[PDB]
């Protein structure tokens, strides 16, 4: 019969330095059936849309961008990619330079 599959990344996150006064750009690539849908944190807590936080998913690609960076936003990044048949994370560290 027809089956489900657990997301498998095709690109994932590394460690990144952006400045300060801009915006960072994260792109995760992922196949899954069915499709999957991405839950993003930083340093464990929820990231979520607003003007702070822009998330968009398209043809397998689950983008963030973190606007107006500054020094706080420094951390651990994680995108974990979610079907009902599981999930998989990537993961990296961005640096904010001032």
């Amino acid at each position: 019969g027809p089956i489900s599959s657990k997301p498998v990344i095709v690109t994932g996150l590394q460690d990144t330095t952006v400045s300060s006064d801009s915006v960072a750009k994260f792109a995760v690539k992922a196949t899954g059936e069915p499709r999957p849908t991405a839950i993003w944190t930083k340093d464990g807590k929820a990231i979520t849309q607003g003007g702070k936080y822009k998330l968009s998913e398209d043809k397998g690609g689950f983008f963030l961008e973190i606007h107006k960076t500054d020094t706080s936003d420094s951390g651990l990044y994680t995108c974990t990619v979610k079907n009902s048949a599981g999930s998989v994370s990537s993961s990296c560290k961005l640096t904010i330079k001032a």
